[PDB]
């Protein structure tokens, strides 16, 4: 195709046309689409942000290209370096609340790795790992284990939804809820296409599999990996793996992710905390238990509107347009059999071990008046606990998508700071965020996900995407929250395309030493600045800061 | 001082003299030493390799410089960039078996960070972490916890000896034996002086501590850290921390290391395996247990000569000059009440939990004929179990230094490949290594340290450092082992100065893609190539490969 | 001399020594001083900041050099470009509250232009202007006019003290209180030594004086100026004069400043405003009057503690260590016969004209209850009005120096934002600043100086320079005020050395477009970055931002 809505920087329409003809001959007309529709979670869009906080077409691809295999990504990168065409690689494109599949720089080709590079490459039982391509979603990996009956020996670790990409999510350093919840720390052995187009394998993946007749003459992408590749992630020398997470330093084509053995015993549970103020005592209680491993997985503390929004839109609970009152939150809590805060967790391992920990957990949460303990069986058929019971054993579900429908044309945007695992800090973060949410006219909706020495506080901002006034309030909100949390010593761990610059500007100790160093690294490996310029605030030097920053 | 034995590359005697007068005025004559003695573990040398496999003066400093603080490192870096003088930073300089304090390039200044930058900067109880400077040895951190009575709340994780540096060891990705044994994975928040001399803090350390009257006007090195700096290592954007382990990308001035809470119950144990061939069954047994966490710490599988060498030199068991026979190893085993292989481990937590796991461990090791189970009380006063009982609870000891005295002027050199956690692989690596040791005329001495999905096999080569014939056999051995292990799909995780190029050459998948990328990074950040050139085989472009590689 | 406390960046001791011997042979040993004392207003220091907010030696010269004439500055510039030595030019060095004579970069040579380049070059009566060198203080220019009896034809315009430099103050865009109070707007024709060392004259000064026998053979610095040089500032083409105010783009050697003709009638006056809240009504009143020119000069609105501090230290009014209360300020007001706010002004011209405006002023201020009107005769012998009566007619005094002695070892630091000429805005800025001063534990002390469409609000922070705790609170205060005022839409017009980067960061519309442009200009004209690097936050490219910004 001939004429796109937006062309990448400094590129002419003829270069665009030459380039797109070049890619079409490499991958076929069925794997290329020129943009000359927000869609669904089911068939995500790959052209722009479906949960658009800015105008819909603000972050817009000029074309979508689907490589057939690693060789095609090498050729595409060569082309982009020839024409200076920025690429924006995506795996599944479901980064909802974070920009979706939209590029930071409009005019970029969205590189759709996941359409054709789909394979579950290996599932290794003795080493309890899997190797995967960008296109394997959590649902797909689950089906792979089920079809081969591997569920009895190995379990997966999934986020709240099941359509996301195992590799995609892990390179963003996403989180899950079993004891393998720290996705990025469970990796070992990644394959990357560098900006120069050279293939590179990290860790023990750089120690080549010894030659043998059966693997002679295979292209590098197609070679097997040496025995320790997916078992010990460090290899030898500088450990460069992290340069590839939340970065623009390369295109990840394959990754090994460690899988937990069936634990031989499982029990999910829900602890309802009656009062809004019970967050403080609960976190204080969670601290020592999470450090000493009575709390085995990544347990969450859900605010009552998160659960309420899973079960029904705002219209179903109130006809109010403004934020529900405190008294109304107590009525919704009572209506659903939940507290104002709901703690979700799971015990793993043999009964004798589950028993002891469970009594420790129970006994410690008993200092909170009115606490109530439930197992999935004890709750209604449509409960969040019955969904999270599946979630905390690695089974993918889609039920929790429903909270995005809290409002009319509900879109999501995530404010994601990190808090200490302390009631004092958690209340304070809450207090800060709640106050700005109410100034903005939005219900506070959020969850804390409990890590070992930190909690990821996901404030779920939901707004009407067809309401220009509220979109502007969301943007006012997000920007102020960033600043306020920064003034209180808290940083966000992951964000949307429009907030990357502002969030990187917050990590400016010693006059921005941290981004300068990233900048130095980036321009050495991408001298044409073709790999997703702007991702995380890191700009190659051909992208003036005055022009491009937000 | 005026005239060093060796000058760094391309530097004149006059530039050397100017430089050293420049350093003397910054740090004082007491903190600078010109080299115009192997020493002890007690007072390590900082001029060369005390366990010299090459000639003693092969790797030699021109001078030793001890910065007083971070400002001094900054100024020293500026001078090195002015004169193009290569710096070799050390923390404690006890990297015995790995080159000690010796620089890869002779003529380099050895930067002694540990003499004056010694401080335990902070021990945080609620967050269960500590922040430290290069000079805090494990023994020092231990004493710090004892003086303040923190041992009841927090434990350390130590390597076999206690004199090493907490930071030094951790940036080498060193290993320990409690559940916090993956030293590098326990870090969060590092401070680094870049090659350009700029101070940088990683992760959440880049999110500055909010201003307040009490901290106004403090030099950047002296500023407090924001609340989440030592609690969540990822921060935001590219996770660049790993670029600083086993690298020459920076000079680490401070690091945060997560500390394990007193577990409320501890019991070490020893499981003796009668036969040489029992390794295989044992590892096959260890696999599922380690994966399902019945084995909580990093348990080890010591070969009988390791324990034997701790208890007495070779002269005490035989007057032989050649390797002890198999029949002799069985006699030494019997004499000491140990098997041919000895498995050391520890159970953590409340009694009810220790009980269940201990029965699971017992029962699974029972499939090996003649297995015997000991607690420290059950063994003699000089046993390795009573020493390692301390070691698996983070208490520092120095007893295990005695195996370096197996031979007359015993020096150590470590051959450190990684193996799958499988009887088959472990036997095979053992077979390969044992064969080459006997060809070399040396006793096989070693340990396997059990990681989750891998084992670190430390073959401990001990030789007479005053025996030129054997030193040459050591070098013949090491180099052949590298190749043999590489030809069987195994790579080493850490190595000595003289083997770094050969070991990086082994991680050459796709025509050395991994080292080219490291080179690209290094020359961007060190355009004068003044930070430890050659470390891990990574050479700045001013250091011709033909000239410098070994 | 041989060994300075601090050397400029990247310079060796030997280059320093060579350089200083080179300068000594150009200007003599009497004109050069190596720094191997805070002093007084009378004999200002030229080595560091006498009103030090940071440690005393924080901003420190390596040497002081006093050029004999323009040729000497040219040669000094050549040497600095040869050695890359940063120069910090000063005229008188009395920039008290703004860093004094201290360089932004420590190690810089302080260039003392005023010691030897002292001359009143010309006082032209028909054109009502004067031409001056860096060393002509206002007191000196005053004496020059008196000696020749020119006071009857021409008046000066002075700042609160008389020792400052006419040129120095003017290139800082300093303010005065007659109708000629916008010092920078009264200039026409400047002479500058560029960074490359070339002499340049601006405006009509670029149109050379026609040749004539009497001026043949004169060095360029010594040539007369063409007739219109000091009469029309614009010249032809780009008007580049402003690139030389509050900048590091050149070294100003001579300037022409327009002088007001004796007005043929003068009467100063004081209007006391009883209440703290009367600021608002007063400013609302001042607005139309200032715009329609009933208020002819630059009238000021002094806070009661400013006048109180001129008359006696804090010990004389209270023995309190904390801020005086509101009730105490009313008592001090009553004691001195002043309001809580005191408006000082002056009427110029023939009696008939003074009469009419004076009735217009009186009548409009009459809407404020309790207002009282004084002429100098009506007040006591030690009043501020009798001092400012002199000040509003261009006569230099030193009386107002006494407010710096409010506290024990009182030092001054100025927080200088701009406010709209509106009661609403003025109160609001006052509210913001007063709140932060009380949190800091300091008395609020300040003045508003009334411009045509804006007011310069000088918050005069006075602190004990030997009190480390309060110095830190001063720094905490200053930095928070900057941010607070920025968050309310107000920027500072001038600042001290330690706040320059933070204040330039505030003028960051469109991703700092304004400073990028300044950077581009500066590196073209100073490729060695030797003229006052860092002045106003503008850094030559050899000065890494990470390293140098505060
Ligand atoms: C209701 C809801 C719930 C969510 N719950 C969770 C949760 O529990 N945990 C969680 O972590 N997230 C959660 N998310 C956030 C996000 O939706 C998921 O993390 C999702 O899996 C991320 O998208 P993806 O991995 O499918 O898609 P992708 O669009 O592939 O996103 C990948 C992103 O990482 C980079 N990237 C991806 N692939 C590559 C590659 N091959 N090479 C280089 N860079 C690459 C790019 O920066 C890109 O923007 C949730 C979102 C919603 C809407
Ligand atoms: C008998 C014996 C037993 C051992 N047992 C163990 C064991 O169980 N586990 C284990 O891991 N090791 C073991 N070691 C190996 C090694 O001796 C220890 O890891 C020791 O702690 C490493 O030295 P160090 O950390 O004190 O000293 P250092 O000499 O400080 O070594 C640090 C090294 O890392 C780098 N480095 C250090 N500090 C910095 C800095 N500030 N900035 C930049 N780079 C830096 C340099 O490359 C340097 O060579 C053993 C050694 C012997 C002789
Ligand atoms: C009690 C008190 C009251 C004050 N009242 C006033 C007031 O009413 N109005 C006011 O404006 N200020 C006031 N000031 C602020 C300041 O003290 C005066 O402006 C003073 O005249 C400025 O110093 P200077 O001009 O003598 O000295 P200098 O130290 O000469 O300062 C000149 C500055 O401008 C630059 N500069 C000077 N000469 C040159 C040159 N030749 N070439 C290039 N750059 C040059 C440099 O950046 C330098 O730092 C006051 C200060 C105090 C302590
Ligand atoms: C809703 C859940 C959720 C959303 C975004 C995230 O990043 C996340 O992980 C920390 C969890
Ligand atoms: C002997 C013990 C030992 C030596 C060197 C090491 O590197 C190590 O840990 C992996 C352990
Ligand atoms: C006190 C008076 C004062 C101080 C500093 C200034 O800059 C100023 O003029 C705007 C006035």
């Amino acid at each position: 195709e001939f004429r796109p809505l937006t062309l990448p920087p400094k590129l002419s329409l003829s270069d665009f046309n030459e380039f797109i003809q070049d890619i079409i001959r490499i991958v076929g007309s069925e794997n290329v689409e020129v943009i000359s529709v927000d869609g669904s979670y089911m068939k995500p869009t790959h052209t722009h942000d479906p949960h658009h906080v800015m105008d819909q077409d603000y972050f817009l691809a000029s074309a979508i290209v689907a490589p057939r295999n690693v060789a095609d990504v090498q050729s595409i990168v060569g082309l982009a370096n020839k024409f200076s065409f920025p690429l924006w690689p995506i795996s599944i494109g479901r980064n909802s609340g974070y920009g979706g599949a939209a590029p930071r720089v409009s005019g970029s080709v969205v590189l759709d790795m996941g359409k054709n590079m789909n394979r579950v490459l290996e599932v290794n039982v003795e080493g309890a790992y899997c190797v995967v391509e960008p296109g394997v979603t959590y649902h797909d990996l689950h089906n792979y284990l089920e079809a081969n009956n591997l569920r009895d020996k190995l379990w997966l670790d999934v986020p709240d939804l099941g359509g996301g990409s195992v590799l995609g999510n892990a390179v963003e350093r996403g989180v899950g809820y079993t004891p393998y919840g720290d996705h990025w720390m469970m990796h070992s052995g990644m394959e990357v296409v560098l900006a120069n187009g050279e293939l590179l394998r990290t860790g023990m993946g750089a120690l080549p599999d010894p030659k043998r007749p059966e693997t002679m003459g295979l292209k590098p992408e197609d070679q097997p990996w040496s025995k320790i590749a997916h078992l010990f992630p460090y290899g030898f020398g500088p450990y460069i793996d992290g340069l590839f997470s939340q970065s623009n330093m390369g295109i990840v084509t394959k990754i090994g992710i460690w899988l937990m053995p069936n634990p031989g015993g499982y029990q999910s549970y829900l602890i309802t905390l009656p009062k809004d103020g019970d967050l403080k005592q609960a976190v204080d209680i969670i601290r020592p238990l999470r450090l000493g491993m009575a709390l085995q997985n990544v347990p969450t503390i859900r605010h009552i509107l998160l659960d309420a929004a899973v079960l029904g839109d705002k219209r179903s609970y109130s006809s109010r347009t403004e934020p529900l009152s405190d008294e109304e939150l107590d009525k919704i809590a009572k209506q659903l059999n939940l507290g104002r805060w709901n703690f979700y967790g799971a015990l793993y391992g043999p009964e004798p071990i589950r028993r002891v920990l469970w009594e420790t957990i129970k006994d410690a949460f008993s200092a909170i008046p009115g606490v109530k303990f439930y197992f999935p069986e004890d709750t209604p058929e449509n409960s969040v606990l019955r969904v999270r019971d599946k979630t905390m054993q690695g089974i993918p579900t889609y039920d929790e998508l429903k909270w995005i429908d809290w409002l009319p044309n509900g879109a999501a945007l995530f404010f994601s700071p990190i808090a200490k695992v302390s009631g004092e800090d958690a209340m304070m973060q809450y207090a800060v965020t709640k106050k700005r949410c109410q100034e903005a006219g939005l219900d506070f909706i959020g969850t804390f996900t409990v890590g070992m020495r930190e909690m990821h506080h996901i404030v779920c901002i939901v707004f009407n995407k067809k309401d220009l006034i509220q979109k502007r309030k969301v943007q006012w909100l997000m920007r102020t929250l960033i600043d306020d949390c920064a003034a209180n010593g808290w940083g966000e761990y992951r964000t949307h395309l429009a907030f990357m610059d502002q969030i990187m500007e917050t990590y400016n100790w010693n006059n921005s030493s941290f981004l300068r160093f990233n900048e130095v690294l980036k321009n050495a490996v991408d001298p044409n600045g073709i790999i997703a310029p702007g991702k995380s605030g890191v700009w190659p030097s051909q992208y003036s800061h005055v022009t491009w920053k937000l």
